[PDB]
DNA sequence: TTTGATTTTCTGCTGCAGGATGAAATCCCG
DNA sequence: CGGGATTTCATCCTGCAGCATCCCCGA
RNA sequence: GGCGCUUUUAUCUCAUUACUUUGAGAGCCAUCACCAGCGACUAUGUCGUAUGGGUAAAGCGCUUAUUUAUCGGAGAAACCGAUAAAUAAGAAGCAUCAAAGUCCUGCAGCAGAAAAUCAAA
């Protein structure tokens, strides 16, 4: 039995219990709310109901779509109003969003400044540093820099961070007084939206309150990110600035003439950006056209320059809503490819003999391109000027004429068609793509004549038409829809917004979500006896900030036309989870409810085959109970291997190292393996593969692909921490994951982002560890992975680069052939070589006696030694890809003892054994030595073989 | 015979940062 | 007066160390 | 690629709600040339292509009546008991079980896809 709400209830029942800290676990209940339409599909059951819910009422709909409008509306606002400010003065700015230290911190400043790093805008007066150096728990020392001012108002401890010249540190959204500048009548500020946008309809306290911080979390996040790039920047502009030298020197050696451009300072915009990168783009396609190809000189004698990535932008207002219809770039196109009829006739019908051969070249397509299923409608254009050429001969004054007329009938039918099909209701993708195409070809061929004649106006014509051929690909995808929300700030009756139900001496209870914002509206609370329980009364609770559990009676009326309220839908699992949980009880006050939003987004539907907007209802839950792990202790481990050809391979063992057969196989035998998550990538490869072959078709690919992804993913993501979790709890051990880096995966042509979860595996297992309360060291560690996927279970020799140059130093030439020995074992140099280099993309292979033979050729008695630096790069290469301990990925052979086993498994099992290793003695030695500045690795890999066979001669029997 | 640079556009998925407000004070206000 | 309705404000704490670890490559 | 069946529950020692998903579970249906795209050419178009937009499909059975032929009244003749099929209708158990869910706001980076410009292999 493998149920993860078992195992929490397990690791419940074998601890005790306490009390959260100061803010506990957080989980998040996704609902919806009650529509007609949810109301028709339960109607439509097998089995009808017997108390069908009522649905929401069309009075509270209206309030709530003008409610977010108005929400939405203010928020512009505020962030036009803000982007003006911050585009007058980013300093300013950016010292105004400052987050002070808490007004405790009146410890006796002991140091000042031995000094003007920032100033406060209230007195436009500089700041000074002053220091501060406190001992932690751990012992280790940090110094904490601060910034006050001179003038008692404005003597703060504004946090500062040093560098090698100094930063802010921390931005947070209650800093600027938001309520007492933007919404209370005394400020003169002109921008007032609930007076202005609100038409004086809402409440001030909470939709100001909740605007505050929903403008203050955005403005603060982009102040951070631009904080923290301006220093990368000048990183990169210091490292770009020395190779640029280097390549002029290079280029210099042979006599180039290189242009004279210079490189723009960092900038502080936008623009700046786009000019440095417009410069550093110029030079490297410079230095392709010249240095590269013509010259064969390779690329890490000459390393290209950098650009400056990552520039953040101000929220929400910078993003361009290119607003334009199909229509209107349809009649640009039309329009302006009809100008140019008279040049390209007079080119085409006035051209020589043999130049016309080279001038058709783009209009031949390849007899690989022509087999493939279909071609472009360039080459069908050309081969439509073939057929003509040899219906009616060197006659080049007419067929011009003969390809206008086609090509206008072609895109009037297009046209006529396209158009018909959307008049009512219908939508082609493909018929759009085919025109667009079409219309690319005929601008093409009639352009073709202008590319030497004028090229500044052929080029503006150029761009024209490429925008225009963007716009009009992109635009039957593009997505207009975007998303409406609702803060609420918190749960209490200072807000307003009740979360209510009713009782009938049993938990069984009705649920319903009462919004009180727009003024007139009435809702009214009551205190009671804890246990004063009434029929037909709706009850919720309270929570304090002391910790006291309210027992808080709500009364109202259903017909208030200023009130909304919201019946909620979900399932069983969800209401056991958050609603009437049997361990946490909200009544008891176990659970606490912090806060929520209201959410109208996108959803698809199979019925209709299109998205709607539909209503959802996020709330928060706080816990405020938690385990103690004071009584856990694991004694097992198992080792996991991430990686994308299997998500999951896992090894158990005893601490004494020795496997421990207690899984069973497909075939029912005892064994210490097993592999989770497989055959997922087949799925993730069907699914990226029916996006291409939509996305060929027309473009892009219909809404039903566009999340099943991320589904799939987060499936296997969640199904893979409870089996490795149940595995855990059920065999009392320990997981142990390999050290790597956040973020960490491969960046190639062929890699797409939903197989890159390793980092998402070990951050949801921590997740769901915590929310009972557990440090993630208890359950969870990670360890090295150094040498873990080179190092033999049966004779434990990790192979290195360095055997390969002492093995090759050995290899010469005998009568039996060429052979080398390692460690007194003799080698023989017979095989062949597989692999891909793409491009002619067939399976071929290589000799390698006959291709050393082939070396030796352009050396006398094969003295290795001798040859150059090119041909000896072939040498290595060549024994490495046929001496490999990984010729394919699941399959391993070892070169000192040729072993051949899954590659995986042994590679699970070498992490649990370095796991073990880590944490020995004769690891401390070798730190001991080390000390001394022997940065050398190879003793750390002679002390990894040392112990690895040590403990292999005794515990660690080889499999036979 | 595809390729490595650059340009145009559309998409989705991940990796960062922010945060998950209630208490106390006035000011009314019929 | 009592009960809303708008107005400020401020807030506890300090993982424990070595260079690959899932990558895959021409006639 | 779709069509009717929905469970299991992760709380067996105790209860609710229908939500968003994942898939491993039987049975059945994917035909038109109305419009477009495409390939080959007798070529300002003709044929095939079902590649897209539309248009019919998608469960057992009994019960009820009708229609074709048969065993039934030898008769084959109404009326049906049944035999095989088709038409129409309503109850009918539904042929279907097994697991998960922390949100949102804003950015940036990657890869997917066609198209445009230089040179070399």
């Amino acid at each position: 039995i493998k149920r993860i709400n078992k195992i929490r209830r397990r690791l419940v029942k074998d601890s005790n219990t306490k009390k959260a800290g100061k803010t506990g676990p957080m989980k998040t209940l996704l609902v919806r709310v009650m529509t007609p339409d949810l109301r028709e599909r339960l109607e439509n059951l097998r089995k009808k109901p017997e108390n069908i819910p009522q649905p929401i009422s069309n009075t509270s709909r209206a309030n709530l779509n003008k409610l977010l409008t108005d929400y939405t509306e203010m928020k512009k606002a505020i962030l036009h109003v803000y982007w003006e400010e911050f585009q007058k003065d980013p300093v300013g700015l950016m010292s105004r969003v400052a987050q002070p230290a808490p007004k405790n911190i009146d410890q006796r400043k002991l140091i000042p400044v031995k000094s003007s790093g920032f100033a406060c805008s209230q007195c436009c007066q500089p700041l000074y540093v002053y220091k501060l150096e406190q001992v932690n728990d751990k012992g280790k020392p940090h110094t904490n820099y601060f910034g006050r001012c001179n003038v008692s108002e404005h003597e703060r401890l504004i946090l500062l961070s040093p560098h090698k010249t100094y930063s802010l540190g921390k931005f947070g959204q209650r800093a600027l007084d938001f309520y007492s500048i933007h919404v209370t009548r005394e400020s003169n500020h002109p921008v007032k939206p609930l007076e202005q946008i609100g038409g004086n309809s809402c409440a001030s306290g909470p939709v100001g309150k909740a605007l505050s911080d929903a403008c203050m979390g955005a403005v603060a996040s982009f102040l951070t990110k631009y904080q923290d790039i301006i220093l990368e920047h000048q990183k990169v502009i210091k490292k770009n600035e020395k190779r640029l030298a280097n390549l002029k020197d290079i280029a210099s050696a042979n006599g180039l003439a290189f242009p004279k451009i210079t490189l723009p300072p960092q900038p502080h915009t936008k623009e700046g950006i786009e000019a440095y990168n417009n410069v550093v783009a110029q030079i490297v396609i410079w230095v392709n056209l010249n240095l590269w190809q013509k010259l064969k000189i390779g690329r890490d004698e000459a390393k290209p320059l950098q650009r400056l990535k990552g520039f953040p932008s101000f929220p929400l207002v910078e993003r361009q809503a290119n607003e334009v219809d199909w229509w209107d770039m349809v009649c640009n196109v039309k329009k302006l490819i009809n100008e140019k009829k008279e040049d390209g006739k007079v080119f085409w019908q006035n051209l020589a003999g043999y130049k016309r051969q080279e001038a058709l070249l783009p209009y031949l397509s390849s007899e690989e391109d022509r087999k493939k299923g279909k071609k472009f409608a360039r080459y069908q254009f050309g081969d439509l000027l073939l057929h003509l050429e040899k219906k009616h001969g060197e006659d080049w004054g007419k067929v011009y004429d003969e390809a206008w007329e086609r090509i206008d009938k072609k895109v009037e039918g297009l046209s006529k068609h396209i158009k018909l099909e959307e008049e009512r209701r219908s939508e082609d993708a493909q018929s759009k793509a085919a025109l667009t195409d079409w219309l690319r070809a005929k601008a093409s061929f009639v352009i073709e004549g202008l590319k030497e004649a004028d090229k500044d106006e052929f080029c503006r014509c150029e761009l024209k038409l490429q925008k225009w051929y963007g716009d009009l690909r992109g635009k039957p995808f593009a997505i207009e829809a975007e998303n409406s929300i609702l803060d609420i700030s918190g749960f209490s009756k200072q807000y307003n917004c009740a979360f209510i139900w009713q009782k009938d001496g049993v938990k069984k209870l009705n649920l319903y979500l009462i919004i009180n914002y727009f003024k007139g509206g009435k809702l009214r609370f009551k205190k009671i006896k804890p246990e004063a329980f009434e029929a037909n009364r709706f009850y919720t609770v309270i929570n304090k900030k002391s910790g006291e559990i309210v027992p808080m009676e709500v009364n109202f009326n259903f017909d208030d036309p200023n009130l909304i309220i919201l019946p909620l839908a979900f399932g069983k699992r969800q209401g056991r989870e958050f609603i009437w949980n049997d361990l946490l009880s909200l009544e008891t006050g176990s659970l606490k409810l912090a806060n929520g939003r209201v959410i109208e987004k996108t959803l698809y539907n199979r019925r209709t085959r299109q998205d709607e907007p539909a209503l959802f209802v996020a709330l928060t839950f706080e816990r405020r109970e938690v385990l103690d792990s004071s009584n856990i202790k694991p004694m097992n481990l198992i080792g996991i291997a991430r990686g994308e050809n299997i998500p999951a391979v896992i090894a158990l063992t005893d601490p004494e190292g020795c496997p421990l057969s207690r899984f069973k196989d497909s075939l029912g035998n005892p064994t210490h393996i097993l592999r989770i998550g497989e055959s997922y990538k087949e799925k993730q490869r069907t699914i990226q593969a029916a996006k291409e072959v939509e996305q060929r078709r027309a473009g892009g690919y219909s809404r039903k692909y566009a999340s099943k992804a991320k589904n799939l993913a987060d499936d296997m993501v969640r199904n893979t921490a409870r089996d490795l979790l149940y595995y855990a709890v059920t065999q009392d051990a320990m997981l142990i994951f390999a050290n790597l880096s956040r973020g960490f995966g491969r960046q190639g042509k062929r890699t797409f982002m939903a197989e890159r979860q390793y980092t998402r595996m070990e951050d949801w297992l921590t997740a769901k560890l915590a929310y009972e309360g557990l440090p993630s060291k208890t359950y969870l560690s990670k360890t090295l992975a150094q040498y873990t996927s080179k190092t033999c279970s049966n004779c434990g020799f990790t192979i290195t680069s360095a055997d390969y140059d002492r093995v090759l130093e050995k290899l010469k030439k005998t009568a039996t052939g060429w052979m080398t020995t390692i460690n007194g074992k003799e080698l023989k140099v017979e095989g062949q070589i597989t692999y891909y280099n793409r491009y002619k993309r067939q399976n071929v292979v290589k000799d390698l006696s006959v291709e050393l033979d082939r070396l030796s050729e352009e050396s006398v008695n094969n003295d290795i030694s001798s040859w150059t630096k090119g041909r000896s790069g072939e040498a290595l290469s060549l024994l490495k890809k046929r001496f490999s301990h990984r010729p394919v990925q699941e399959k391993f052979v070892c070169l000192n003892c040729g072993f051949e086993t899954h590659a995986a498994e042994q590679a699970a099992l070498n992490i649990a054994r370095s796991w073990l290793f880590l944490r020995s003695q004769e690891y401390k030695k070798y730190q001991t030595n080390k000390t001394t500045g022997n940065t050398d690795k190879r003793a750390f890999v002679e002390t990894w073989q040392s112990f690895y066979r040590k403990k292999l001669k005794e515990v660690w029997k080889p499999a036979v």
